[PDB]
Parts: structure tokens; sequence; C-alpha cells
């Protein structure tokens, strides 16, 4: 089969490096979902198709789902959570199983939202991996290690590129990560002693 990729957020700066990563697999065919598609980097590639759309117009949301085998949600702003339970409902609504959520910020009341989303993803029987990225930076490199949900991150910042390599390995894949709600660093980047606030 062909495989059927969404990415919410297309325009993201992560989601770019997917997407480029996945242009030359011929296997693959990825729906970009956007709210301005006309600020998705070109060229665009020819597995590709751009969708305008909003994840919280739930009838566009659903168009978009049909037929997919693997959502791809790199989302931004605010009503994180109102936008991870429509995607949930959709992905319920259209049969779609697999799910890659990137929560990255972009302590404190702001991210209510975020452990909302993140507890309903948790909670919605899919097969979820959240995604938990330190500081990104935009280093021209792929230099990552992985923690587990309830680990402090052992590291301070990591590269978008990295987190895409991730993505595109679980995409490629996606059997991995199934269930785990992972913290993404680069290596040796821990901080310096003692903390304040
Ligand atoms: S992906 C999807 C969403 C909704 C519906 N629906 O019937 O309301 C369908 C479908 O046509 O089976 C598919």
């Amino acid at each position: 089969h062909m495989k059927n990729v969404l990415i919410l957020g297309a325009g993201g700066q992560i989601a770019r490096h997917v997407i480029n990563q996945l242009a030359d697999k011929q296997t693959i065919k990825q729906t970009l979902f956007a709210r301005q598609p006309a600020k998705i980097h070109k060229p665009y590639p020819t597995n590709s198709q751009i969708i305008m759309g909003d994840v919280l117009n739930h009838a566009a949301l659903k168009q978009a789902m049909q037929g997919q085998d693997i959502v791809y949600a790199n989302l931004t702003g605010e009503d994180l959570d109102i936008q991870a339970n429509s995607v949930i409902a959709a992905m319920k609504a259209c049969d779609v199983k697999r799910l890659i959520f990137v929560l990255s910020l972009g302590i404190g009341e702001p991210l209510k939202p975020f452990r909302r989303a993140a507890d309903a993803i948790e909670a919605s029987g899919l097969e979820y991996t959240i995604l938990r990225p330190a500081w990104l930076t935009d280093e021209d490199i792929i230099d990552y290690e992985l923690t587990s949900r309830n680990e402090p991150f052992k590291g301070t910042i990591v590269s978008r590129k990295s987190v895409a390599a991730l993505i595109t390995d679980i995409i490629d894949k996606p059997e991995k990560h199934i269930g785990e709600n992972i913290g993404i660093n680069q290596p040796g980047t821990d901080g310096d002693k003692p903390f304040f606030m």
C-alpha cells in the first residue's frame, strides 16, 4: 500500500524538514494541511497534496483525514487542548489510529492546555507517540537522545532537524514508540549548576 501521512500545521518549521525527508519516498503520499498554504516553502514535492484548513474547522479536518494511515501534528498556539480533542475525534471518526503529536511551547498556566492535550491523547485509545522537545535550535545536525514520560530532560536544547529525523523514523516504522511520551534532547547540553528561579 501507499502510506498516507497527514501533516497538520504543515507550515511549521519542524514540519518543513519532515516534508523534505518525505519528498523522495515514492510510496508515501503526504497531505499537507495548513491555514495559510501559500506560505508552505517550495517547491512542492510530487508526493504531496496541499490542503487549506484549520484543525478547529471540523468539517475540513475530517475531509483531510479520510483514508489516512498516520497523523503527524505539530500544532501551535491558543487552545491546544481543543485542537487535540478535534484531532482525536476526527481520527476516530475516520478509523485512523496512528498519531505522532509534538508538544513544544514555542511550568505555569499556559502549560495547562498542553497538559490537557497530553492527557487527552493518553486517554484516547489511539496508537500515539507524544514527543516533547527541549529548546529548539536551527542547528544543521541530527544529534539526540530520548527520555521517558516521568524522567527529567537530560538536556537543554535540540535541533529541529533532530526532531524531524525522529518523526520520519516513526513514520517509516510506525510500530516504534507506540504508547510513549518522550522527551528529546541533544546529548551533553545539560544545564549548569546550581539552578535558579
Ligand atoms: S473520514 C470520515 C468522517 C466522517 C464520515 N461520515 O460518514 O460522517 C465518513 C464516512 O463517509 O464514512 C468518513
